[PDB]
């Protein structure tokens, strides 16, 4: 059944149930993503936040030996997914994969043992096929790291991926030029593409990404940009779109991009304009 937030607290979610821009309300399916596990690669998550509401749980930590999100980027972005006040899919299990340092930072190989660590327990969990990744990071080009990238979504795990924030064609980017990921460029509120995002054709669709709100560690919100909070509503949306319709973890990319509306305004040379809508007609 129909649930709506009012005046939620971030333009980005009402503005994915919404045809037009200016809404105010977040209309959802009561399914809300429940039974979906969401893991999110980043600098960890203050799992004790209110805004996850004990569905967030501590995975793994290939970076250092503080299970904590020292950073804050790791919080938010799985707030922006999956928090109660803050998320797209507000029933949605979480799981921190921790691959990055309190300054943001972590080598590939981190990076790829976090993604493994996670496939593997997707297998245990049950999970192939209903199962999203959410990675927020990005680097240079790197045939290892799309190698990997590619793997996760073959072994039945969905993967949206930030397309980068140096306002350059992502296919010289890792993993956003990787095979079969989502790859989201940033949005702004006015269907703008937002200045810094990377382009062209690997770019699957637009989600908003500019001035978006979402938990901090330690029980606050912080309002941040970038194709980092852009992925996340897309990572959400998956999961929604799977505890709804059914749709598998391979299929997911084709059917947001199947339900976006040609939305975006000044959208770069060969770069769709499609932005994310979960379906709702409200
Ligand atoms: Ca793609």
């Amino acid at each position: 059944a129909n649930v709506v937030q009012r005046n939620s607290p971030s333009w980005g979610l009402s503005r994915i149930s919404s045809k037009k821009s200016g809404a105010t309300d977040y209309v959802y399916d009561s399914t809300a993503g429940e039974g979906i596990v969401i893991y999110g690669v980043d600098t960890g998550i203050d799992i004790g936040h209110a805004d996850f509401g004990g569905r967030a749980e501590w995975g793994t930590n290939t970076a250092d030996n503080d299970d904590t999100d020292g950073n804050g980027h790791g919080t938010h972005t799985a707030s922006t997914a999956a928090g109660s006040k803050f998320g797209v899919a507000k029933k949605a299990s979480v799981v921190a994969v921790k691959v990055l340092g309190a300054d943001g930072s972590g080598t590939n190989s981190q990076v790829i043992a976090g993604m493994d660590w996670a496939v593997k327990d997707s297998k245990s969990r049950g999970a192939t096929g209903k199962s999203v990744m959410n990675m927020s990071l990005g680097g240079a080009y790197s045939r290892a790291m799309n190698d990997a990238a590619a793997n996760v979504v073959r072994s039945g795990v969905f993967l949206s991926v930030a397309a980068g924030n140096e306002a350059q064609d992502a296919s010289n980017s890792s993993p956003a030029s990787a095979p079969n990921v989502c790859t989201i460029a940033a949005s702004t509120n006015s269907d703008g593409s937002a200045s810094f995002t990377n382009f062209g054709s690997v770019v699957d669709l637009y989600a908003p990404g500019k001035d978006i709100t979402a938990a901090y560690p330690g029980g606050g919100s912080k309002t941040l940009s970038g194709t980092s909070m852009a992925a996340p509503h897309v990572a959400g949306a998956a999961a929604y779109l799977m505890a709804l319709e059914g749709t598998t973890t391979s299929s997911a990319c084709a059917r947001i991009v199947q339900d976006a509306i040609t939305k975006i305004s000044g959208a770069p040379k060969g770069t769709t304009t499609k932005l994310l809508y979960n379906g709702i007609n409200g």
